[PDB]
Parts: structure tokens; sequence; C-alpha cells
């Protein structure tokens, strides 16, 4: 029954989530003075060539775009990462107002979106396992700020009219996710969790330093939607993000100088 509203929001988390008080959770702020340059990180690579997008799902805390996972078609590696992680599907977090809703921040700065594509290490075969390993899953993390629009991520907007509550979904297919990247791979990693439930302490975050510009209008339109099912009263669907955590014993790196 969680969410994130005054009465069912990260706060009241722990109560059936102790994990929510763990010694790895996410999302964290990033200390650039106090992130490390690691020479022993590999380049990171991006293969989203052969990414076939199905479906598009509002799970009443975010929309959810679902890959097929089945074989190796968009994969992470390098960086931080030992061998393959697979492209499940990407969400984002957003805020009420341009002023807020990305989870990580960056020296206390908050931008108006967080980008998640979310994979799992091929390793243990499904993501069902994955999330039960202290390196299941990579997570690439991507701000958003509001200037110009983003022509890749118009497809997105364009369909969340059909997905406005809770439970709905609508096909998505042949949406490339490469139309969301920034120009520069440049990142920051740490060992974290879930941001949302059930906040499982599996990931390999990768939080990438240049954000994409989206518009106003784009971000106006993720604003729309609700987290409500059908015929319920409207509650809007802004603000789902987490706040920073405790970064407690542990190192944040940077993959540049
Ligand atoms: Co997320």
């Amino acid at each position: 029954n969680w969410g994130y509203g005054k009465h069912n929001g990260p706060e009241h988390w722990h109560k059936d989530f102790p994990i929510a008080k763990g010694e790895r959770q996410s999302p964290v702020d990033i200390d650039t003075h106090t992130a490390k340059y690691d020479p022993s990180l590999k380049p990171l690579s991006v293969s989203y060539d052969q990414a076939t997008s199905l479906r598009i799902l509002n799970n009443g805390h975010a929309f959810n775009v679902e890959f097929d996972d089945s074989q190796d078609k968009a994969v992470l590696k390098g960086g931080p990462l030992d061998g393959t992680y697979r492209l499940i599907q990407f969400h984002f977090h957003w805020g009420s107002l341009d002023g807020q809703g990305s989870e990580h921040t960056v020296d206390k700065k908050k931008y108006a979106a967080e980008l998640h594509l979310v994979h799992w290490n091929t390793k243990y075969g499904d993501f069902g396992k994955a999330v039960q390993q202290p390196d299941g899953l990579a997570v690439l993390g991507i701000f958003l700020k509001v200037g110009s629009a983003k022509p890749g991520l118009q497809k997105v907007v364009d369909v969340l009219d059909s997905i406005k509550t809770k439970g709905k979904s609508a096909d998505f297919t042949n949406f490339d996710p490469r139309g969301l990247l920034p120009e520069s791979l440049d990142y920051w990693t740490y060992p974290g969790s879930l941001t949302t439930p059930p906040l499982l302490e599996c990931v390999t975050w990768i939080v990438l330093k240049e954000p994409i510009s989206v518009s106003s209008e784009q971000v106006l339109k993720f604003r729309k939607l609700n987290f409500n099912g059908e015929g319920e009263p409207e509650e809007l669907m802004v603000d789902n993000w987490r706040p920073a955590q405790p970064l407690k014993n542990r190192q944040i790196k940077a993959s540049f100088k």
C-alpha cells in the first residue's frame, strides 16, 4: 500500500520494508568533491542497437517502458560492471515543479526529473533471481533538466494519454532508447538499492554527469498522469521520487578526471 503521499510515502516505507534504513540505500547525494576518479574503471558500453521495446504500463507509481529481455539485445557492460546486464525496462521520477523531481542529487542540486534504465545481470538467469544478489542489477540514471525539447522522448510523451491511470498499458514497439542518452557517458558509480519498495540492495548505480534537456511542455505532460485507477478521484502522478539517503560506509567513484 506504499506510495508518495503524506500518509504512505518514503518516510513510512521502513515499516513494511525495514531495509529502508539499511546500509546500502538509494538514492544519495553525489558530493562531487568527495567522489574519486577511479582509473580501474573500464570504458562503459551501452549497446542498445538491437533493443526491442514492447509495451508501456502505468503501474500506479510511474510508467515503465518494457523490453524483450529473453535474448541479449540491449545490454550494458564495462565501467564498474563484470559481465553483461540486460535491459528490462525504463521509467522516470519527476516533480510537481521544475525545481524538484530527481532522486539522486549533485552537490544537493535537484533536477526536474531522472530516467532509470534498469538492467539485470545475465549470470543469474532472470530478474527475479538477480534481485537476490548484491550485484544483480545495474541502473543507468540520467538527469533531466527543462530547456529545449528532447526529440527522442516525444513518442513517450504522446502515448501517455492512453495510459492515464493505474493498470493501463499500451503497445509500445519500435522505441529506440538511444535517443534518451546525453552526448557524454561520463558517470559516477556506487553500490545501492532499488529506490521503490522492496528497496532491495542489489544495484550498481551508474549516474551520468551530463543531463538531457526536455521541454517544459514535455514534463507538463508527465504531470497529467494519475496514480489512481480509472473512475477514482484524480491524484496527479507527481513527486514520485525518494529523497537522498545516508551514504554510510560507501564510496562514490567517478569515471572522469
Ligand atoms: Co527508478
